[PDB]
């Protein structure tokens, strides 16, 4: 049986985590995400001057061509991209994945032109969500399932620190105690799960849903949560030059945390403070709004606290405090 | 327990069939398409320019919008489009959809720019393969379902003669004889059905499965069916200028039928011709490749011999030779 462990890297600020993915022979830098089921690359069908600054797939060397067959996508920030699709052989971990579908970049928004971290995107959400007409393909991870140890997957991203993805096993070193497990509501193709309520500092309030999402770099929140977050930061205050709420560097956060089946997910106040704004001298919060989506974004933020268990038997998410 | 009949209507050479359909109030004339599940429309949310020649919603005046969702989709033609999304009242043949996703344009690819003949399209495929993100919506017959008097609709389209869109019951009227039931694969959100044999003219082969697509205007099959059926077509040959195999007008077309669980579905040569191919004086075969996609397109050249069931009980799709 097969299981393998692949290691993730933050990128400045943990912006993003990358980790290094072959296909064909050909080893580039992805972004895996949880949020979406795609996997895309750039390739040499790009035009040059967009495949600069990154590793590429060339799918004339080693892939298969499926006639007829096209993808797009468009993503929560607005980035979008779209192409064509081949199946080749694609290693994650040294887990082998023979005949997934490789969706090679044809056009790339200009979010992703300027991104010069990641060669692509690895989804990692249900397939019931991946965008290739006219047939949709699975995921890496479906793919690789079901000659895994066990069919799932978990992961620990850190604060400036590598982490690791073990796919088909699960690594007790990397948690304390036991894992908590809740069940996932995969309808709308995501990592989807109910909290019993919350607390962000002084204040608790009621439970909501949201999905587990690896490709998000913040915790994203309904706007009144947010308010009630940032009401008890001294001085914080929007600047759409930063993209939210920023407050001076040098603030006390208070904790935000989720009663999840009975387990206390805690985020604490040190992890809340994302980094240096951009915008002179503030600090960017890790608590940002959800746009008025009716759902929750549990991002990088919130992972980084947590060991947390990808099972597609239930399916059930698995939750226990990052040793 | 509601049912309606909405008139549709052939462009020139049947290529498309358009039906109107009421939304906020504002009547567009849209193309009913079986093979995908989007509802997307012409808005003002367009370049002026683009809205030129067609009837347009504006979200502004009755939708309410679905903040941070959108919508991109891409045919098998090659056409795509993108936008935003807004819930609106929807009714077509008197069947009203309150609280419908309408997904508003904001980018067209050029086929849609050049097409005046509709303001968009009414996806009937399963909801399963909605484009909306982050959570999709259901399609306007989804969404009307239960309250049909029967969860099923029909349709009778017709060489150059208005046609119908039976909802919430059959019409028996419409057909010769009695219907004939096939179990239909909704796995990849097609109404796709096998066939257990076909015969081309003088040559008979083995099976195949396909979708029933009124969103199609040609009769797409493999390249071998292609082939075999063009063999006994005196002087046919391969037009790009016209878009695949052309001969001429006055040629003796052989007939193409399909058994479907005992029942034999005919085409008339006399449907197989399209119409004159727009390049000098040869016409279009109704016959053309599917592109190597690995299954079939029942476009609108086969519809037009059939009444045909799309009955979500099942579900299943009921066939029986137009009256
Ligand atoms: C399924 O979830 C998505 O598709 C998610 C969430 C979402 C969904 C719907 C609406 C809005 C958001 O978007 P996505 O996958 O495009 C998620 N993108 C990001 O997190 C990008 N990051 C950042 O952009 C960093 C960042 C900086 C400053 C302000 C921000 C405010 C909100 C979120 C991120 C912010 C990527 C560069 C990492
Ligand atoms: C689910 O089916 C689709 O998305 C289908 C079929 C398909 C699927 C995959 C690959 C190729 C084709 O494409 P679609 O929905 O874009 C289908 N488009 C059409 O039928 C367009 N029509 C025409 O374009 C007329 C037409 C003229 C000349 C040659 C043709 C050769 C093949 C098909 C149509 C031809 C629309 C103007 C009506
Ligand atoms: C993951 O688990 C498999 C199956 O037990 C091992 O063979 C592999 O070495 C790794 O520990
Ligand atoms: C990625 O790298 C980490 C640390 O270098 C290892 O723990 C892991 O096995 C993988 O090779
Ligand atoms: C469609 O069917 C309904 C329910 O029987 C009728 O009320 C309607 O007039 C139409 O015949
Ligand atoms: C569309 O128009 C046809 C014929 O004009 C009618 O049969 C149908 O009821 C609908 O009004």
């Amino acid at each position: 049986a097969a299981s393998g462990v692949a290691t993730n890297t933050p990128t400045a600020n943990d912006e993003e985590y990358i980790t290094p993915v072959t296909i064909g022979g050909t080893t580039l830098n992805l972004n895996f995400d949880t949020g979406s089921a795609d996997l895309w690359v750039f390739s040499t069908e790009l035009p040059a001057s967009q495949q600069s600054g990154h590793s590429v797939y060339n799918p004339s060397a080693t892939g298969k061509e499926l006639s007829g067959y096209t993808w797009s996508i468009s993503y929560g920030d607005g980035s979008s991209a779209s192409g064509n699709v081949f199946t080749d052989s694609v290693t994650v971990g040294g887990v082998t994945a023979h005949g997934q579908a490789v969706q090679a970049a044809q056009q790339i928004s200009a979010q992703f032109q300027q991104d010069t971290n990641n060669d692509g995107l690895l989804g990692l959400a249900f397939s019931s969500i991946n965008t290739v007409q006219p047939q949709s393909q699975t995921t890496f991870f479906d793919t690789v399932k079901s000659s895994l140890a066990q069919p799932l997957f978990a992961v620990a991203l850190k604060h400036q620190q590598p982490g690791v993805y073990d796919f088909g096993f699960i690594d007790s070193s990397k948690y304390t105690g036991s894992l908590t497990y809740t069940g996932v509501d995969n309808s709308q193709g995501f990592w989807s799960f109910n909290v019993d309520s919350y607390t962000a500092g002084s204040q608790s309030g009621d439970g909501f849903s949201g999905i587990a999402d690896t490709g998000t770099t913040l915790l994203l929140l309904d706007d009144s949560v947010v308010s009630q977050y940032y009401s008890q930061v001294s001085g914080a205050q929007q600047d759409s030059n930063a993209g939210g709420y920023v407050f001076d560097c040098s603030t006390n956060l208070p904790d935000f945390s989720v009663s999840i089946s009975g387990y206390t997910a805690t985020v604490p106040g040190s992890l809340i403070n994302y980094g240096p704004s951009g915008d002179g001298s503030t600090c960017l919060g890790g608590i940002q709004s959800n746009s008025g989506i009716g759902f929750s974004i549990f991002g990088d933020i919130f992972l980084k606290s947590q060991y947390v268990v990808f099972d597609s038997d239930g399916p059930q998410l698995g939750f226990a405090p990052q040793a």
